[PDB]
């Protein structure tokens, strides 16, 4: 016996709502955090918003073909009539997505844009049995589709290192040394409530759209795979993570092939 | 009436804004780059500090006496259909804040409408004697947000060394700061809105997304009943016309012209 303890948390913010229900416990909807849709900063973050230092393309068309700058700038556009990844993409080891941003000629439904379409998939905030409150697809969800953000607070590494609780944060390391995180203990979107799994549904992928500042990747989720409708999402937190949790419990996924219990 | 576009904007904005010429034979123009939202080349250190905004804790949908954000614009100068309120003062228009993602209310509440985008569809169009121009298509009611004015978004000594200025809109309050929005290479439909000086269209100084008071965002507000077919307008006031005043005079028309 599930009870709707919300009917979105979200607030309207989304495309879809995206609702909270409990069957396990009592324990109300979460509520000591702030919902954003969208990344925030408290100390100003240098992003580079330069318009004219955005790189673009000049297509005349719909973006299918190989002239595209913004499919050069991806390597090739990855994404298929469907806004779903194609099958030769390495979800092993993603490449950075450059989609069609204001600077480009070509339209706003030109091929080379989807995570900047947002959320269209319907989810849902539940509570599970033993990681607390997980996330999960009201629907089914084919492999290589845009599922959501990973929406926080944009914060340096320094900043990083001074924050208690650290179960919410997603490094954007860069061999630059530049390095900031995402912090959604405060301000975080539906994804701060999706838990680790060894083997995810869901892989992050690094995208750029408004801006090109390399060091400020939006983080996007996409499907490994065919995902059932009541299936909870779940991706792979990293060693980094583990390396320091990993000495205070062990991994409730319960995959054959798990990696940290 | 030749349809030299289908849409000028590239579907960017929630409706097309198509483009004609009934006139002469120049194309749709394509001098300039067509955003529909506000953009910058040299920094503006925005303040977008989510802590620094201010909010209301509405429990409603913003249309009580309570809404903190209305009290900082006053009150909420918008009805149940997103229209400014007849009260509202269009020759001294008050500062408006919109709710904004720190608010605790819903997305759809009734003090969010130029967060919401164009909806009234507009037309670029060749006119006789002013060059290019933005008509409306449907009848619009006095109070409806129109357009905003969008383009790039330079300080005051760099206006100050841009030749070209015929699109520039000046967003003031010295302090050692004053800023502009400059259209020329970077604008929306507004930038082909003509100067009239009994305008159809007020520019109101609005806050949304950030509360950073150098930067308000300009929203053009019907200050009357607009039919289908009429033609926008707005006053450049009087410093574009202190200027350009010394090439030619206006030729908006009104029997109450006070630039001609
Ligand atoms: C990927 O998931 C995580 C990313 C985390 N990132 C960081 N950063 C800050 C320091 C490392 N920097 C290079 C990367 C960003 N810190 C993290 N945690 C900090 C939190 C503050 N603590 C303070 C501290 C230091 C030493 C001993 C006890 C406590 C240091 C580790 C994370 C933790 C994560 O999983 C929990
Ligand atoms: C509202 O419409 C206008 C606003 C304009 N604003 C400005 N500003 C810059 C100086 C005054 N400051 C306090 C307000 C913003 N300059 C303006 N024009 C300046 C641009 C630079 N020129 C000098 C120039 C000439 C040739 C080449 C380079 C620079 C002097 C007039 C405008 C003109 C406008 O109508 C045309
Ligand atoms: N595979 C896993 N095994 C055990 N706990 C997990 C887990 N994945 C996530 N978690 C738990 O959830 C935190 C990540 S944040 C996800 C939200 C969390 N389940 C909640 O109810 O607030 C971790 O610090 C851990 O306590
Ligand atoms: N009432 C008026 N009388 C004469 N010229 C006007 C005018 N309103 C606008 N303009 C003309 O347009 C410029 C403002 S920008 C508006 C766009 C312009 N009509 C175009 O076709 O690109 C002015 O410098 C002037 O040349
Ligand atoms: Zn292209
Ligand atoms: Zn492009
Ligand atoms: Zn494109
Ligand atoms: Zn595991
Ligand atoms: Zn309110
Ligand atoms: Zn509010
Ligand atoms: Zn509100
Ligand atoms: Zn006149």
């Amino acid at each position: 016996v599930e009870r709707i303890v919300s009917r979105d948390i979200a607030r309207g913010y989304e495309r879809i709502p995206i609702p909270c229900v409990n069957a396990v416990d009592s324990e109300p909807c979460p509520s000591n955090y702030k919902y954003v849709s969208q990344n925030c900063v408290t100390s100003p973050m240098n992003i580079d918003r330069n318009i004219t230092h955005l790189q673009y393309c000049v297509c005349i068309d719909d973006c299918s073909s190989s002239n595209c700058m913004c499919g050069q700038l991806s390597m090739r556009c990855w994404y298929d009539k469907d806004g779903r990844l194609l099958p030769e993409f390495n979800m092993a080891e993603p490449p950075l997505i450059f989609e069609c941003n204001h600077a480009c000629s070509c339209w706003r439904n030109c091929r080379n844009r989807v995570v900047q379409n947002g959320l269209r998939a319907r989810l849902q905030l539940y509570r599970t049995r033993d990681m607390g409150w997980g996330v999960r697809s009201l629907q089914d969800i084919p492999p290589g589709t845009f599922v959501c953000e990973y929406v926080g607070e944009l914060i340096s590494d320094s900043e990083a290192d001074v924050r208690e609780e650290d179960s919410y944060l997603f490094d954007l390391d860069n061999k630059d040394g530049e390095v900031y995180c995402i912090d959604a203990r405060f301000y975080g979107n539906v994804s701060r409530f999706i838990n680790h799994h060894c083997e995810p549904n869901l892989v992050p992928v690094r995208v750029f759209m408004a801006h090109q500042d390399l060091r400020f990747p939006r983080i996007a989720f996409f499907s490994t795979r065919l995902i059932e409708a009541g299936e909870q999402l779940g991706f792979d937190y990293g060693e980094r993570f583990w390396d320091i949790k990993g000495k205070l419990f062990s991994c409730r996924c319960g995959s054959p092939k798990c990696r940290h219990s």
